């Protein structure tokens, strides 16, 4: 038992990172077979910085322009485009350690784990949440764009984010990995704000379903609710709606614990409506949202990757 | 910026991870040259299980009673032996991808990261401090024995824990790679319980600092305390006692903050005295106790691993 905000194993990423270097611009790139996928501002300087316009910042680059760094061997870039955000550079080598891979945009409340890097050496993994408001709350300091965030399903990686920007809250926005910025933000120096974030529901009742598994029962009641009901609370403490989708979502850990899924919606209105008062839940003073209802099956049943 | 329980990226030892198999018991085992290592407990069975003379087992074993499988592919065992808690298994194949490492016995305190493993196939990685009772709070299902944990230092695994097996708290307990047991217990069922454990003070202090580093700066106060006077508010919170030579260890993050640690001292004794007050620190509703200095200094400055 037990329950830990838990990664995926990172190797499989590891072996793709590498650093790319434009002019006074290095940051992090991803490797997967002959293409390096990084931030399309890598062609960007000091002052590009306020307003740029990447298409005819690109026109005036040559492939010579960009080194490549993947450990101590330099890659030669044989082309380059930009799909969106991100800029794609063709090497001439194909990267011998390239998993199985997709490209994924995820929806939010979805969680991935990220690979924080710098001059294209990992610093460490943490999982992450795509915010409703299309923010992560990372840990990325300067030097760490290209860092990228995935899944791993049996023996395929799912990229679905490489990092770009800070927000002044401290909050980090960036790309699916087609270059598709997360939310309405852009990689442009104007002012650009977050957006009111909510808690996602349907993650605090998955890890309410972790607690009753691993033996924190305290927070039940004998309580039912409707889901009408439970909606009217929920949009008062800035809950995201549960629909009846994240219900079906969460009948595996209903039919597991035995306790209705509308019946732990009547326990979560009691915690929002009473707090905690000096109890902990998984280890926890807060109601925890960044686990999904695959998250919490995942962990409390083992599930590994080969 | 931003603050994470962060993990050290795991592929060094998603590379070491096997399969040990002998008669009806099968669990992970770590393979490093030409030796696996793994829980001297994969020689018992259901019933040697509650007083087993790990010694006589021993000896009534063979070679090729020993499966070792490493992705699918056998590994032959050529030897075998015992030390103290862990089996050592010499196969006819040392591992291409060892890499650089030590075994090294950390104190209590202490964090590593642990790559959570079934059947020999990575499932998760996540960060776990050696509490001052000895035990883990881990996440460990049936089949993760021989999971272990660590650090990295540059290029260097420095491999700490080797996971045994559950106490009756849902808290974890294993040896070094050596494989002496941290704390009292013993690799037999009999009771044993972990022991009263305690907050690590000089964590907390670095996640404080950690904090602040961050822009949490709301818990501050132009108090001061003497080591004596913090102390003997510790204890009456069940905190580890601060010595001298934790402050000086917490001198680093008291220079780039300019708080001196006394006066963090002085703010802990407040947060412990008045509670946060529907408050939080760096998302966390509870004062953390799972960054070590070294940790919060490594996720501050950016330092990586090649
Ligand atoms: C990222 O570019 C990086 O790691 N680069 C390494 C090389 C030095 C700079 C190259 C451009 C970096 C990651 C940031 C740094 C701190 N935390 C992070 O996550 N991204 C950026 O530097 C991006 C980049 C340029 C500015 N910027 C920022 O993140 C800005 N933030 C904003 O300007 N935000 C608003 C636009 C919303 C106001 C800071 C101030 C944090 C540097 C672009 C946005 C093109
Ligand atoms: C570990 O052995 C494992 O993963 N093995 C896989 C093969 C099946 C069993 C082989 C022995 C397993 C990990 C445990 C399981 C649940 N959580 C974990 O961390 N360890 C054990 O099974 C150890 C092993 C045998 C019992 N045991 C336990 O962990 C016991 N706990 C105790 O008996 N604890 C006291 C002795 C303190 C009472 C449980 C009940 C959790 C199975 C030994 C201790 C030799």
């Amino acid at each position: 038992s037990g329950f830990r905000k838990m990664a995926f194993p990172s190797g499989k990423v590891e072996g793709c990172m590498v650093q790319v270097t434009c002019g006074t611009t290095t940051l992090n790139g991803l490797w997967l077979d002959d293409v390096v996928y990084c931030p399309r501002h890598v062609i960007c300087t000091s002052e590009d910085m306020l307003n740029p316009n990447y298409e005819d910042l690109l026109i005036r680059k040559s492939n010579h322009n960009f080194l490549v760094q993947a450990g101590n061997v330099q890659l030669r870039v044989i082309g380059h485009s930009m799909q969106n955000c991100v800029l794609k550079l063709k090497v001439d080598t194909a990267n011998p350690k390239t998993p199985k891979y997709k490209f994924v945009r995820i929806q939010p409340g979805q969680t991935f784990s990220v690979l924080a890097c710098y001059n294209g050496s990992p610093s460490g993994v943490y999982q992450c949440a795509m915010r409703p408001n299309f923010t992560i709350k990372g840990s990325f300091l300067n030097g760490s764009c290209g860092s990228v965030g995935f899944n791993i399903d049996y023996d395929c990686v799912s990229f679905c984010y490489m990092h770009h920007m800070e927000l002044p809250t401290g909050v980090h926005a960036g790309t699916d990995l087609a270059g598709n910025f997360y939310g309405p933000f852009v990689d442009r120096q104007t002012a650009q704000a977050a957006g009111t974030d909510t808690t996602i529901t349907v993650n605090v009742l998955a890890w309410l379903y972790a607690a009753v598994i691993n033996g924190d029962r305290w927070f039940l009641n004998r309580f039912t609710t409707t889901l009408n009901d439970f909606n009217l609370v929920a949009m008062k403490y800035n809950y995201e709606p549960l629909t009846q989708d994240h219900v079906d979502i969460l009948g595996p850990l209903s039919a597991q614990t035995g306790i209705a899924v509308l019946d732990m919606c009547a326990s979560l209105k009691e915690l929002l409506q009473n707090g905690m008062n000096g109890r902990t839940i998984l280890g926890s003073a807060l109601l925890e949202d960044e686990f999904t209802p695959f998250d919490v099956v995942r962990q409390c049943s083992g599930v590994t990757f080969q």
